[PDB]
């Protein structure tokens, strides 16, 4: 019942809550933004896309550094770092979703958190990751 859209935004907003309570952990705040609307499932996919950032974290983040050519990751906003890190993240590792659809929800995030230009600066360098780091079979979808 609980649309992956909304599943998905939940996992945003925990990576952008975190970044301003570092005191904190990041697994907690998304029980903090689950509630009784959230599907059972829904719960269950947002528990699994925050444990695997955080476990492949290191590795996500030098991913999207290589792509980087203007800002570096560091200097990047916060909203526009985490949807590259959530995104880059279901490229690589849920094998359900067409690359087209990660890249279009990513934009919408963008757009709707970010500045003006967020949504075409994500657009760009997801583009370039899929091509070279989405599992082969994912152009199948």
């Amino acid at each position: 019942k609980t649309p992956r859209r909304r599943m998905r935004l939940a996992v945003f907003k925990a990576l952008f809550q975190h970044e301003f309570r570092r005191d904190e952990d990041l697994e907690q705040i998304l029980e903090e933004i689950l509630d009784e609307t959230y599907d059972k499932k829904a719960k269950e996919d947002a528990r699994r896309y925050i444990r695997g950032i955080k476990e492949n974290l290191s590795m996500i983040d030098d991913l999207i550094s290589r792509y980087l050519e203007k800002w570096s990751l560091n200097r990047l906003s916060v909203v526009d770092r985490n949807v590259l890190r959530l995104a880059t993240y279901e490229l690589l590792f849920e094998k359900d979703i067409p690359i087209e659809v990660t890249i279009d929800e990513a934009i919408e995030i963008a757009k709707r958190y970010g500045t003006e230009n967020s949504g075409k600066f994500v657009n760009g360098i997801l583009d370039r990751i899929a091509k070279e780091h989405a599992p082969k079979e994912k152009f199948e979808l």
